[PDB]
C-alpha cells in the first residue's frame, strides 16, 4: 500500500545535502558492484536499505535529495540531522573527489582521459557484515545474479523492515542467523550454490574463532595488511574478496582488488605485464603497481576505472 516516493509525490518528506555531480553520480556508484542493495525503482530515484531503514535517493546538478522510510508504525517525516550524517558518512562526503581526481590525473594520462567522462565515482563506506557476505556471493557471478542472491538471503534470514509497492525490504542478517544448522541447505535452495557453504561457515568462523562482529570493527582500525590477512583466514574469502571488503567496509582506501577486469585494464590500457598470466603473486604485484602509481587512495582510483569499464 505504501508507495515509493519521488521528489514530485512527497516534496515535504525530502531533505537535501549540497553535493555536486562531480562529487557523486548515484548512477555510477549504486549499481557498479560496490553495494547490491540499491535499485532505480522509478527513473533517477534509487531505493535501498541502509542499516534498519529504507532510503530513496535522487540528485540534481548540485543537490543530493534523500528521504527515509522508518517503518509502517511511525509518523512519516523528513530525515533527521543524525540520519543525514549517517548518509554523509556512507558516501564519505568529507573527502573531496575533485581533489583526488586531479592528483590521480597528474601522474596518469589514461586516468585523465577516462575520468573526464566518469566523474563522481566514489567509494561507499559499507557495513562489514553485509560487505563480507555480499562479496562471498560475488565469486564467478555477475551483478544481477549477486543482487538476486543477496536480496533472497535478506528475505529468508533478515528482519522485515517495510513494503513499498510490490517490494519487501529486509535488513541484513546477524551472524547467528546465517550460522545455523539448516543455513547452508536453505541458502542452496535460494540459488547460492557452493557459496552457501562459505556464507554459513564464515558466519560460524567469525562467531566461534573471532568473537562475533566486534572482530570486524577491530579490523576497521587495524592496518590494511593485518585486516587483509585476517580476512583471508575465512572460508571463501581470498585476496580479491578481502581487498574488496578492506576497500569498501574497513576504511582501507589503498586496497586494490585485482581480478579479471583490473588485470585486463592494466594490460590493455597501461601495458602492464608481470616482471615476476594471472597468479596470486602477479595479482599482488599489480596491486602494488597501482598503489605506487596513484598513492594511498589507489582503491578509489581503481573504482573510477572499474565503473567506466562496466559502461563498455
Ligand atoms: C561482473 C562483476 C562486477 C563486479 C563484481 C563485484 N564488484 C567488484 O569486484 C568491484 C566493484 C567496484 C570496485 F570499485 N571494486 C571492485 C563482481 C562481478
Ligand atoms: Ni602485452
Amino acid at each position: 500500500h505504501m508507495r515509493h516516493r519521488t521528489l514530485s509525490s512527497s516534496p515535504a518528506l525530502w531533505a537535501s545535502i549540497p553535493c555536486p555531480r562531480s562529487e557523486l553520480r548515484l548512477d555510477l556508484v549504486l549499481a557498479s558492484g560496490q553495494s547490491f542493495r540499491w535499485k532505480e525503482q522509478s527513473p533517477a530515484h534509487w531505493s535501498g536499505v541502509l542499516a534498519d531503514q529504507v532510503w530513496t535517493l535522487t540528485q540534481t546538478e548540485d543537490q543530493l535529495y534523500c528521504t527515509v522510510y522508518r517503518g509502517d508504525d511511525s509518523q512519516v517525516s523528513r530525515p533527521t540531522l543524525e540520519e543525514l550524517e549517517t548518509l554523509h558518512k556512507y558516501f564519505q562526503l568529507d573527502v573531496s573527489l575533485a581533489q583526488l581526481y586531479s592528483h590521480w590525473a597528474s601522474v596518469d594520462s589514461h586516468f585523465q582521459r577516462v575520468a573526464q567522462k566518469f566523474q563522481g565515482v566514489r567509494l561507499l563506506r559499507q557495513d562489514p557484515t553485509e560487505c563480507l557476505f555480499s562479496f562471498i556471493c560475488s565469486s564467478n557471478n555477475n551483478i544481477a545474479r549477486i543482487t538476486g542472491m543477496v536480496e533472497r538471503l535478506c528475505q529468508a534470514f533478515g528482519p522485515r523492515l517495510i513494503q513499498l509497492d510490490d517490494v519487501t525490504y529486509h535488513g541484513f542478517p546477524n551472524l547467528h542467523a546465517l550460522a545455523g544448522p539448516e543455513a547452508e541447505t536453505h541458502l542452496r535452495k535460494l540459488g547460492l550454490g557452493y557459496r552457501a557453504r562459505y556464507v554459513r561457515a564464515s558466519a560460524k568462523a567469525i562467531l566461534e574463532e573471532q568473537g562475533g562482529p566486534a572482530w570486524l570493527q577491530q579490523l576497521r582500525v587495524a592496518p590494511y595488511e593485518e585486516a587483509h590477512k585476517a580476512l583471508c583466514t575465512l572460508p571463501g574469502v581470498g585476496a580479491k574478496v578481502a581487498d574488496c571488503i578492506c576497500l569498501m567496509a574497513l576504511d582501507k582506501p589503498q586496497a586494490v582488488p585485482v581480478d579479471v577486469h583490473v588485470w585486463q585494464i592494466a594490460h590493455r590500457d597501461y601495458g602492464w605485464h608481470p616482471k615476476t598470466g594471472p597468479s596470486p603473486l602477479a595479482n599482488k604485484e599489480l596491486g602494488n603497481f597501482f598503489r605506487n602509481l596513484w598513492g594511498p587512495y589507489a582503491g578509489w582510483a581503481q573504482a573510477v576505472l572499474f565503473s567506466a569499464d562496466l559502461r563498455q
